[PDB]
DNA sequence: ATTATGACGCT
DNA sequence: AGCGTCATG
């Protein structure tokens, strides 16, 4: 009862781009704004892999990992925008540094964890008392939140999109208690005015839409930000948790769409999330370990403690390519050519990285796949990175893989390499 | 022949 | 340190 923590101590965003590259692309060309189009990878095989998709072609049934000619025979007037080509591979700066650009805008209202190229958390918890004491009491008016979506109202005793979100909305500020700044609805709902402030932000100073999530913890937050998308905000409540897990299934929320997921399905005998709430703490950490356990006991109840963590910039900067089939690395000219290829990306980024951010790369991890591994790594193996150079690190990546050479043929590399990855680890301040 | 990233847990 | 899992633009 009384000391029950419910896990209601924090506001936390989860902010996420729509459709991010096709978004940098469409701003780059105006002929794809409004369009159904995507963004690809290569152009050869199948026409080229798809990594995102508008809006108008998701309609289609167009999604990532499909080919661009399978799209297109869902979509014939899909527009498509290729990943620039540098060296050999992919090469993805125009898109990280439109990331940039909005990581940096978010950093103004909040300190910032970036979760990946077009995503980020924001703690919003300071930012929020600082706004309540500014408010003076006074109630939040729904103009403030014009594209948040409330979520699990409307309810109780229109037939369009934005009338029901209005209904919800106005329900949620109707029950609000806002003479105290204590209340942690009052506390999200202010923390969805800031969001909203936030998004705004983004739009004017890039041209670039994003959705997010308001709750009291990541995985809220995650899960809220895509209820509604795109273009839309949402804030999930605790009070809103047991109905929205109770045909929620296990696989949605972040970390269990894979093995464990699977294995807790499996395990326990449920599909739905608010089905773990039956099972006792230990129970849960019998099956999936303590931590697992734990964590399972907690976020089935809303809960989950993990933190925003103070970081805006990768910590890693690494260089990947495939050599899928017949396109396999087979002789050692390849192979140091390929190498060097993915070093001399590497040592650019690096430099850049070095100047934009006082930081220098320590480690350098080298990973290889050979033909008829299932794995996606066959092998990885560190070395020292003292310089940004290329044609040391591409000879350093090679002494360290020399000996995967099977071939008594030294001029063969047997059997083939179908992947190369350099990554660049362990920053320190310079 | 999804491909190219990047974070993090385990031992 | 090296491996596996999870994520998916
Ligand atoms: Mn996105
Ligand atoms: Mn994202
Ligand atoms: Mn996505």
């Amino acid at each position: 009862g009384p000391h029950m923590a419910t896990g209601q101590d924090r506001v936390v965003a989860l902010v996420d781009m729509d459709c991010f590259f096709v978004q940098v692309e469409q701003r780059q060309n105006p002929h794809l704004r409004n369009k159904p189009c995507a963004v690809v990878q290569y152009k050869s095989w199948k026409g080229g892999g798809i990594i995102a998709v508008s809006y108008e072609a998701r309609a289609f049934g167009v999604t990532r990992s499909m080919w661009a000619d399978d799209a297109k025979k869902l979509c014939p007037d899909l527009l498509l925008a290729q990943v620039r080509e540098s060296r050999g591979k992919a090469n993805l700066t125009k898109y990280r540094e439109a990331s940039v650009e909005v990581m940096e805008i978010m950093s103004r209202f909040a300190v910032i964890e970036r979760a990946s190229i077009d995503e980020a958390y924001v703690d919003l918890t300071s930012a929020v008392q600082e706004r309540l004491q500014k408010l003076q009491g006074q109630p939040i008016s729904a103009d403030l939140l014009p594209s948040t979506y409330i979520e699990g109202l409307p309810q109780g005793p229109t037939v369009q999109k934005e009338g029901m979100r209005k209904q919800g909305l106005f329900q949620w500020l109707d029950s609000l208690q806002i003479d105290n700044l204590t209340s942690p609805d009052l506390q999200l709902t202010v923390g969805a005015v800031i969001v909203e402030e936030m998004r705004a932000a983004i739009e004017r100073e890039t041209g670039f839409q994003c959705s997010a999530g308001i709750s009291h913890n990541k995985v809220l937050a995650k899960l809220a930000c895509g209820l509604n998308k795109p273009n839309r905000q949402t804030l999930v409540s605790h009070g809103s948790v047991p109905q929205l897990f109770s045909q929620m299934p296990i696989r949605k929320i972040r970390s269990l769409g894979g093995k464990l997921g699977a294995s807790v399905i499996e395990i326990l005998g449920i599909e739905y999330m608010g089905e773990l709430t039956q099972f006792t703490e230990s129970q849960l950490q019998s099956h999936f370990g303590e931590k697992n356990g734990s964590w399972l006991y907690a976020m089935c109840r809303g809960i989950e403690h993990d933190p925003v963590k103070p970081r805006q910039l990768p910590k890693t900067i690494g260089c990947s390519k495939n050599f899928p089939g017949k396109t396999a690395l087979a002789t050692r000219e390849q192979v140091q050519w390929w190498l060097l290829q993915l070093a001399q990306e590497l040592e650019e980024r690096l430099t850049k990285d070095r100047n934009d951010n006082d930081r220098v790369a320590t480690q350098l991890v080298v990973s290889i796949r050979v033909q008829g591994d299932k794995r996606l790594s066959s092998l990885r193996r560190c070395c020292a990175l003292t310089r940004y150079d290329a044609h040391k690190m591409s000879h350093d990546a090679f002494t360290v893989i020399k000996n995967c050479n099977t071939s008594g043929i030294q001029t063969e590399w047997s059997p083939p390499l179908t992947m190369l990855f350099l990554c660049a680890t362990k920053f320190s301040a310079s």
